[PDB]
Order: C-alpha cells, then sequence, then structure tokens
C-alpha cells in the first residue's frame, strides 16, 4: 500500500529513489547472507560515462506494512550522513512491479574484523593504530550531529580498495541478544544509551586491533559481565600494544561516564601515538586467541 504510511515523512523517500531504467540486481552473485538482510551483489547504471559496482539490500515486496516501515526507516538516516570515514547509502529506487530499492557502496576488502584475522596478510603496528584513528574520525563526525551509534564493533566497520575505514551498521534487549561486551557500566544497568557510551565502545574496538580481531573477555559469560567488571576489571595490555595507548583504553573506561575524554581529544591523542612509528614492526597473531570464537 502506498497511500499509505506517513504521507508528509515517507517523503523523504523521494530524494532516495532511481531513474526509470539504471539498476541490476543479480542473486547468483550472493554477497553473503545475514539473517533479515538481502545482501547480494548488485550493478547500477550511473546516469553514463560511470560504472558504479554495489552492494544490494532492498527487502521483499508483500511483506507488510508495519515491518516494512521500519526498514525505509532506517535506511533514511544515512541521509545525511556525508563524512569518509562513515558508510553511506547511494539510494533508494522503488519498483512499480516488484519493490522499493536500496543501494550501498561496494566495498572491496569487506568487514574489518575479517581482515585484520586473514593470516595471508601482514599490517604493522602503524597500520592498526591508523585503523583506529580512522573511526575516532567518523564518531567525532556523528558526535557533532548528536547521533548515538549503539553499536560500535570492528564488525559494523567496512574497508574499501584504497583502505579507507568506514563506520556502519548491519541491519532482544535484555541479557542475551544485545553486544553486552561493548557495553558500558551505566548502560548495562540501566539500558540507556549515550555518546559517552560510545566512548567505551570504542576502547574495545582499539582492543580487537591490536590483537588481530580476537573476542574480549573469552572466559566470562554475558550474563554476568557487570559482576566481572564491578570487582576491578578490564582488558589486558596486548602484546604490540604501545605504553601510552593503553592509558587511552583505560580513560575510554573510565567510571564516571562524564570524565571520559571526548572523541574531539580521542582524535588527538591518538594521531600524535601514530606520528612517532616509521612501519618497521609487524604485528603477529597469539596463539592462545586462535582457532577461538
Ligand atoms: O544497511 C546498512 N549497512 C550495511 C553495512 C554493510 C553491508 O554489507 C556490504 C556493503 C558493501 N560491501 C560489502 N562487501 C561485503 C559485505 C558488504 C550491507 F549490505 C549493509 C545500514 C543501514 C542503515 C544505517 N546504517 C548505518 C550507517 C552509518 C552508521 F554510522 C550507522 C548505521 C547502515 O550501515
Amino acid at each position: 500500500d502506498l497511500s499509505a504510511l506517513n504521507p508528509e515523512l515517507v517523503q523523504a523517500v523521494q530524494h532516495v529513489v532511481i531513474g526509470p531504467s539504471s539498476l541490476i540486481v543479480h542473486f547468483n552473485e550472493v554477497i553473503g547472507r545475514g539473517h533479515f538482510g538481502c545482501v547480494y551483489h548488485g550493478t547500477l547504471l550511473d546516469n553514463d560515462g560511470k560504472k558504479i559496482h554495489c552492494a544490494v539490500k532492498s527487502l521483499n515486496r508483500i511483506t507488510d506494512i508495519g515491518e516494512v516501515s521500519q526498514f525505509l526507516t532506517e535506511g533514511i538516516i544515512m541521509k545525511d550522513f556525508s563524512h569518509p570515514n562513515v558508510l553511506s547509502l547511494l539510494g533508494i529506487c522503488l519498483r512499480s512491479e516488484g519493490s522499493p530499492l536500496v543501494v550501498l557502496p561496494y566495498m572491496k576488502h569487506g568487514d574489518l574484523r575479517n581482515f585484520i584475522r586473514n593470516e595471508t596478510h601482514n599490517p604493522t603496528v602503524k597500520d592498526l593504530i591508523g585503523f583506529g584513528l580512522q573511526v575516532a574520525k567518523g564518531m567525532k563526525f556523528l558526535a557533532s550531529k548528536k547521533f548515538v551509534h549503539r553499536d560500535l564493533a570492528a564488525r559494523n566497520c567496512m574497508l574499501d580498495e584504497k583502505f579507507t575505514v568506514k563506520v556502519a551498521d548491519f541491519g532482544n534487549k535484555t541479557g542475551a541478544k544485545l553486544p553486552v561486551k561493548w557495553m558500558a557500566l551505566e548502560s548495562l544497568q540501566t539500558q540507556k544509551f549515550t555518546t559517552k557510551s560510545d566512548v567505551w565502545s570504542f576502547g574495545v574496538l582499539l582492543w580487537e586491533l591490536m590483537t588481530r580481531g580476537a573476542p574480549p573477555y573469552p572466559d566470562v559469560n554475558t550474563f554476568d559481565i557487570t559482576v566481572y567488571l564491578l570487582q576491578g576489571r578490564r582488558l589486558l595490555q596486548p602484546e604490540y600494544c604501545p605504553d601510552p595507548l593503553y592509558e587511552v583504553m583505560l580513560k575510554c573506561w573510565h567510571p564516571k561516564a562524564e570524565m571520559r575524554p571526548s572523541f574531539s581529544e580521542l582524535v588527538s591523542r591518538i594521531s600524535a601515538i601514530f606520528s612517532t612509528f616509521i612501519g618497521e614492526h609487524y604485528v603477529h597473531v597469539n596463539a592462545t586467541y586462535v582457532n577461538v570464537k
């Protein structure tokens, strides 16, 4: 039904729409398979003189109407998400006899977590610190628009052919369903999300980077993370992590949310650490983290 939903709100879906003949969505070519997400290879015909390859995520036709909204609603968020360290949507061409569309630019290298784990790759201490700096830049931008991510993690970050990191979100709320291992104390306790709780999340992300994609707190259950922290615990210093960068992770996990540094100060602090390295140090994988989920 198009008569309709929110005939004054869902009008923004006008701009984000493609022309008559300018798209081809192959299903023999599958970008993957999420869960309730349409992840397939996709071909787009941009005006002309341009050949754009993208990731296609447009949902079924007569799926319903109340479950359809929640979708076209989240695709709109990216309307004004224009930063080089943030993912954005190419458009939404709603078919007449097919379905309404969605489009995300194609990322050659996929998800940041899987890239660092591949053994055929050889990142250095500088490479990894540089991936972290790039995430801090995107968060400083989202923070300024008063936008709260809620799920900052290395698996939600993307990587293209130039090695530019793009923050994104791969489309219950009590105990198990949420990302309890990336959450701040106040968040786990009261279930309310803020930018200062995005800072906590960023420090876990910096941990994943220096261990080359290891899982955080592998011995502790999600049901009891609050109890484990409240004893006075934090993740350990990785082998290939610089002293000063560990001091920064500790600051992101400060007990009082208002004492944590801002994304602005993080960008500042991390660029200095970065600037003192050349690239003569290789990071190898921990045997004990190897083959662990
Ligand atoms: O539908 C989203 N995202 C998404 C992310 C990755 C996806 O998979 C690929 C895309 C391109 N190349 C690939 N190669 C292999 C896999 C792959 C993919 F299909 C979709 C999305 C929706 C709404 C809001 N936001 C959003 C953005 C910034 C933000 F900061 C928070 C939320 C999103 O990200």
